[PDB]
């Protein structure tokens, strides 16, 4: 089957998160969303390099068209993170909008570019808890003039995001919800409808909760999953279909991209945080970086968000 590696160059994360693959330049970047640190790995030759901030983050994207910058999360607010990609602290940071100045407790969690380069982003409380904990988050995206425009609500914890090629669907995870949502997504007028399940996963006995997803040319999903052990690979063209399962040694697995010279190889981060109600030992929970190869498909470059 699929070859799984483990990337020893790249050590362990608390949980790490939102790896974007900048197609150009061969490099990928990712977050660890408690630990307050940005990451950057060229596989090619085998670089890696982290910047430190004081606030929680959640995703990092290069800003279209200025080399050297980066929209990225802080706490609640999105802002423009200079960085060199080497030192240890960012040379400068403009905040563009706080998107929820009154909520105290909430963060912003996965965030990511449409096809088109607008952002879209979710927040959840800083507590939020699996399977029952505080509902607080909402599905923004970030449009003109720099304000945001809020889509849904009642989200438990905001995750994964992904469109399809003809730009006709949106999907969406809560992974309060244990299931993928498909929507109608009007291009024209960054607008989203028909909300609709698209996988349950209770219907397929997969354990465990959806995180973050990506899809890939042939229009499947890949989905993480967080307390699974795996990622899964399900149908867009039809509900409710499981195509196939990819083992991951780490069980706590966050998000997925793909990436390298052709786009086929998944590069899949994890938590290694050790949770109080884990249905696996200590021993087994680490949060390495994965690479996957063999799958027999290809995805797409990550897309620089237009400001
Ligand atoms: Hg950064
Ligand atoms: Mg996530």
């Amino acid at each position: 089957g699929p070859v799984v590696e483990k990337i020893a160059e790249l050590g362990k994360y608390t949980v790490g998160e939102g790896p974007h693959w900048d197609h150009e330049t061969q490099t990928l970047y990712f977050v660890d969303t408690v630990e307050k640190t940005f990451h950057k790995y060229v596989p090619s030759q085998k670089k890696y390099t982290f910047c430190k901030v004081d606030k929680l983050v959640s995703f990092i994207i290069p800003l279209a068209g200025s080399p050297g910058r980066f929209v990225v999360s802080l706490e609640r607010e999105i802002a423009i993170l200079t960085w060199d990609g080497v030192s240890a602290a960012p040379t400068s940071i403009e905040a563009i909008v706080n998107v929820e100045p009154h909520i105290k407790n909430n963060r912003l969690n996965d965030g990511k570019a449409d096809p088109l380069g607008n952002l879209w982003t979710g927040t959840m409380a800083i507590d939020a808890g699996l399977p029952i904990g505080p509902v607080t988050g909402s599905l923004y995206h970030l449009g003109a003039d720099k304000k945001v425009k809020m889509h849904e609500s009642n989200i438990a914890i905001a995750n994964g995001l992904a469109w399809s090629n003809d730009l006709k669907k949106m999907y969406y995870i809560d992974s309060g919800k244990r299931r993928v949502d498909e929507y109608d997504y009007d291009a024209s007028t960054l607008s989203i409808s028909n909300q609709r399940p698209l996988f349950t996963f209770e219907k397929h006995e997969v354990p465990g909760y959806p995180d973050g997803q990506t899809i890939d040319e042939e229009g499947n999903l890949w989905v993480a999953v967080f307390q699974g052990q795996r990622i899964i690979k399900i149908s867009t063209q039809q509900p409710e279909v499981l195509l196939d399962t990819v083992k991951i040694p780490d069980p706590q697995v966050t998000s997925v991209a793909f990436g390298g010279p052709n786009l086929d190889e998944l590069y899949v981060t994890s938590a290694g945080l050790q949770l109080d109600d884990s249905s696996f030992d200590k021993s087994l929970v680490n949060g390495h970086v994965y690479r996957v190869t063999g799958l027999g498909v290809k995805g797409f470059a990550g897309v620089k968000v237009k400001l």
